[PDB]
């Protein structure tokens, strides 16, 4: 799959970086 949205898990500000 090439949806990233957990690839390097952003719990900091924005939840889907990608």
């Amino acid at each position: 799959k090439n949806k990233s949205r957990v690839a390097r898990g952003w719990g900091r500000k924005c939840p889907l970086f990608g």
